[PDB]
Formats: structure tokens, sequence, C-alpha cells
């Protein structure tokens, strides 16, 4: 069947981001309302387009188990959960 222990994916989560390093090719998020510090990189990002994150920023996202069982966030947008224009468009 379909296993379903949690939301289906990834279930939200906030946090503040700890650092989000282009070089490295990792990032990782301080969860305000979690625990583990959860990974996170551009692809990662809520936006198909512009996608980064600045190490001291604070953000809303899902937080999604990695197959290495270590979880990850992803879908990142503001701490509010504030799309930003880099996210695919808009125009507005």
């Amino acid at each position: 069947g379909h296993m379903s222990g949690d939301n289906g994916g990834g279930e939200r989560r906030k946090g503040s981001v700890k650092w989000f390093d282009t070089q490295k090719g990792f990032g990782f998020i301080t969860p305000d309302d979690g625990g583990d510090d959860l990974f996170v990189h551009q692809s990662s990002i809520r936006s198909e387009g512009f996608r980064s994150l600045a190490a001291e920023e604070a953000v809303e996202f899902e937080v999604e188990i990695d197959n290495n069982n270590r979880p990850k966030a992803i879908d990142v947008s503001g701490p509010d959960g504030a799309p930003v224009q880099g996210n695919s468009g808009g125009g507005s």
C-alpha cells in the first residue's frame, strides 16, 4: 500500500539558517520548532529559478528525511512562509 506515518512527504517546519555555503555545496537550517538541524542547499529551496539562502536568515520549510535517514529542509521560504520573487516568477 502507501506508507503514511507522516504527512506523506515532508512535514512543515520553521527555523533559521545555520549557514548556506555554495562552495561546500551544503548548508543547514536550525528548526525553531524542531530539534535536529536540517540540511539545506539550492536544490532544496522553494525556488526553481534563483535559489540561495543567507547564513543568518530565518526560514519556513518542509522537513523531509533523506535516504541517509538524515532529515533535510526543502521548499525553503521566508520565516512567515513568504515566497521570494526568485521562487518562480509571478510578475507582481
